[PDB]
């Protein structure tokens, strides 16, 4: 239900406002405001942004992907299903990764829910399972690595 889901993003955005050093997210559709404006004051607080998304789905109406691209956010985009969308915020591998291209304490914390094909959020779990946050950020890695760069 509305309620649900608006609980589940407010939790999410209090989650990205505790990022420090990066957010990588993977998610079929963006439509999120309250997410987005909370990703685009990370990305002013200094944190690194990436983002994976759907091709069909970038230029649908209410989608927040447009505008964080514009302001730097790298989106890749495999062109043309996932199990789940998912948020890795300051996840392990990904913060000693920034740290060694750029030569502050924080914690891994995935974000996961269903996958909506038209902001949503239902399904939604948050934990920071050491061992969850590290196959999630993996999987981040080798999709991102892999497929549409958008400019």
């Amino acid at each position: 239900g509305p309620m649900g889901s608006l609980r589940n993003v407010a939790k999410i955005v209090e989650q990205i406002d505790r990022a420090v050093y990066s957010i990588d997210l993977a998610i079929y559709t963006f439509t999120s405001l309250f997410l987005a404006d909370s990703i685009k004051r990370a990305l002013q607080r200094g944190v690194i942004i990436r983002i994976i998304s759907d091709g069909e789905m970038v230029y649908s109406k209410g989608s927040q992907i447009s505008m964080l691209a514009q302001l730097g956010v790298p989106v890749r985009v495999p062109i043309t299903l996932m199990h789940n969308k998912f948020c890795i915020i300051d996840g392990f591998e990904r913060v000693e990764e920034i740290r060694l291209l750029r030569k502050r304490p924080c914690y891994s914390i995935v974000i996961s829910g269903s996958v909506n094909w038209t902001g949503n959020w239902e399904n939604c779990i948050i934990t920071a399972d050491d061992k969850l946050t590290a196959t999630f950020q993996a999987e981040f890695q080798r999709m991102w690595r892999a497929q549409i760069q958008l400019k």
